[PDB]
């Protein structure tokens, strides 16, 4: 059997592999190369230009731990929006909220979701309830011209080589500021603590420039370089995002692996190296 | 350049790889296939039988956290054993604290100790301190031996496969019980929670045939497969190690890149699927 190698000039000198059971599907898409492989031990693996998305194996950790941190401090979130998450992964974990009212998601690649309803059936489940509306363009364009403001914006983008590009910039942070409502929260995937600490910073400098608060949690997941990613987490109020404001304990949340209510406040508590970095920020 | 992967039918269809710069030292002894390379990235890497021990890069993640955790519960401790930890990296540690009068490290392999020695002399620099004495045997043999009781014991073994094969069996741990102080504890570098979590249900389920209260936490360090693991902690007071008795204050701790008050009770919250496999045990 063949292994799948991640390599990238955004984590140079080391890479991660995966045996490969069967390739399930190539594309060019008009953004990125498209590849849906099922490995021998971590399911079915997305790839997107040759970086790791998702596998079946460990995907919900960060699909819980992304959607249920502000989920839970939000205290009445009616209107949600996902940025990038063509896979399903997040929408899934949002509909387990019975108050919510509208999931919008702004995908600018629409093969990727096509992908997902075909490959992973558990990820793309979500598009099925009528509360999701799917919007295929630049969430760059989509949060300049979006009417709504949000209760919540989850920004679940790929990487900044790509059509992420847009995503990881000053420009952008003042777009989900105006797009979130007076107590709204954004959390956003960012940077890896142990490869551009550079990066975060510059993040949480962008975040704070209008964010009355600004944290940074970790997760901890096996098939992103350095086997963990942090949620950059922006917050109107002083009060942040560490705390939850409620327990997940009707019959729809039974059946989580991750995220539960200590899970989520020590997220936050972070390595000597990383509070020292990002102090006189 | 070439490239060093990490692969290992303890985790198979997985594999993490660094790119080298330069080899610096191999050999067999009497016990290990023993590497030592200048990664790209990561600093100089030491490797035991195909599997990374350190880099220089991450390394105190996981000394700092397998020191500090017990050393903060411990009141006074004043007699400490390493077993294996042939690097230095525990010692380094541990000579930090100006009350701990002794510090005995059994350690199997003597060529470890000298190759840590002579490559990587700011892991090794403990190795020059007046309290330190070593012994160079199985600690297997060593615990059936020793007079001595200890106030903290930290297993830093290499894995299962090769001369560790004897570190990781009920009999292990009432060695391990019975040379400790009567409020002694005990960490074990312990299974990834993203691999065989039956071994860390079969490592709990030993310690608790002796102890009192046996907790498991979780090191994010990129450079171990999965980029993490865990810490078996074994106390016998119903007290337990998820809650430090004493904060780093003085010149010495300074320094310190990890470890702090509040990241020692963080990673004791884990995540919801291994809570559920370990709750019946
Ligand atoms: C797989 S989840 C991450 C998703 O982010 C999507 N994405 C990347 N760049 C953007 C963007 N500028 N707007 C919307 N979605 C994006 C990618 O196409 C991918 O499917
Ligand atoms: C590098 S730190 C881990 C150390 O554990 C040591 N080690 C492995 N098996 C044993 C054992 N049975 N007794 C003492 N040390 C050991 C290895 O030789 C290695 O240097
Ligand atoms: N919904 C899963 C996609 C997660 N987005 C990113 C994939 C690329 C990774 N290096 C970081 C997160
Ligand atoms: N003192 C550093 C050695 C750490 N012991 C182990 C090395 C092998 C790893 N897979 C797990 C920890």
């Amino acid at each position: 059997k063949k292994w799948f190698s991640e390599f990238s000039i955004m984590w140079p000198g080391q890479a991660f592999s995966l045996k490969i059971k069967k390739i399930l599907y190539e594309t060019k898409s008009k953004y990125q190369n498209v590849l849906v492989f099922e490995s021998t031990t971590y399911g079915k693996v997305l790839v997107l230009d040759g970086v790791i998305q998702l596998t079946e194996k460990d995907e919900f950790a960060y699909h819980e731990m992304m959607t249920h941190v502000p989920m839970t401090v939000s205290k009445e979130p009616k209107n949600v929006l996902v940025v990038g998450g063509g896979d399903g992964g997040i929408i899934r974990e949002l509909c387990k909220y019975k108050s919510v009212e509208n999931i919008d998601i702004c995908e600018i690649d629409e093969t990727v979701i096509e992908v997902s309803k075909i490959y992973f059936k558990n990820i793309s489940c979500g598009y099925e309830d009528k509360r999701v509306n799917v919007f295929i363009e630049d969430a760059s364009k989509f949060l300049e011209n979006v009417t709504n403001t949000y209760d919540v914006i989850i920004v679940d983008s790929s990487d900044p080589i790509g059509p992420a590009e847009t995503l990881f910039n000053q420009n952008f942070y003042e777009k989900i500021y105006n797009a979130l409502k007076p107590n709204g929260y954004c959390v956003a995937q960012c940077e890896s603590l142990w490869i551009h600490v550079g990066t975060i910073k510059n993040m949480i400098g962008y975040a704070k420039k209008l964010f009355k608060k600004v944290e940074y949690a970790n997760i901890s997941i096996p098939t992103y370089p350095c086997g963990c990613i942090g949620i950059l987490c922006c917050s109107k109020t002083d009060t942040g995002l560490t705390k939850p404001n409620k327990k997940l304990e009707s019959k729809e949340f039974a059946d989580l692996k991750y995220y539960n209510y200590e899970n989520h406040s020590a997220a936050f508590k972070l390595p000597a190296f990383l509070l020292k970095e990002i102090e006189n920020i």
